[PDB]
C-alpha cells in the first residue's frame, strides 16, 4: 500500500505568454513532491513549453543506454485549448513514465529540468561543468527563492 518512496508529478494550468506577438508559446506548470532519494528539493513548481520537452527526452536517450525513454504526444483536428489539453495529458504520462525509471532519475539534466528555471542552454552548462554553481546548489538555489 505505502511505497518507501513516492515521486508524485502534476502538469497543469497551460498559459500563453506573450501572447498575440512573434514570441507567443504555450507553458506548462509542473509541480513535483517527492521523498524520494534521488531528488534534491522535496517540492518544486516550474514552467517548461513543448519543445524543451522535446530536448529533454534527446537529452535522456542520449545518456539512457538500453532502457527505453517514454514517448511524448506529438493531425490534430480540435480547437487550440482542445489541443493544448490533450498535449498537457501526453506531458504528464510522459513525466510520469520516465520517474518510473532509476537509471533516468540519475540524469541531472531531468533534475533541472524539473527543479530549477534554467533554461535549456543553462542547463547545458551546469552539467557539462562550466557554469558558477553545481547541479545542487542551481536546484537549492531555487527551492530557497520564492519563485516556483
Ligand atoms: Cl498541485
Ligand atoms: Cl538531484
Ligand atoms: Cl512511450
Ligand atoms: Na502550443
Ligand atoms: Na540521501
Ligand atoms: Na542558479
Ligand atoms: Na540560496
Amino acid at each position: 500500500q505505502e511505497q518507501e518512496e513516492v515521486i508524485t508529478v502534476r502538469v497543469q494550468d497551460p498559459r500563453v505568454q506573450n501572447e498575440g506577438s512573434w514570441n507567443s508559446y504555450v507553458d506548462y506548470k509542473i509541480f513535483l513532491h517527492t521523498n524520494s532519494k534521488a531528488f534534491t528539493a522535496k517540492t518544486s513548481c516550474v514552467r517548461r513549453r513543448y519543445r524543451e520537452f522535446v530536448w529533454l527526452r534527446k537529452q535522456l536517450q542520449r545518456n539512457a543506454g538500453l532502457v527505453p525513454v517514454p514517448e511524448l504526444p506529438g493531425t490534430f483536428f480540435g480547437t487550440s485549448d482542445e489541443f493544448i489539453e490533450k498535449r498537457r495529458q501526453g506531458l504528464q504520462h510522459f513525466l510520469e513514465k520516465v520517474l518510473q525509471s532509476v537509471v533516468l532519475l540519475s540524469d541531472s539534466q531531468l533534475h533541472l529540468f524539473l527543479q530549477s528555471q534554467l533554461s535549456v542552454p543553462e542547463i547545458e552548462a551546469c552539467v557539462q561543468g562550466r557554469s558558477t554553481m553545481t547541479v545542487s546548489d542551481a536546484i537549492l538555489r531555487y527551492a530557497m527563492s520564492n519563485c516556483g
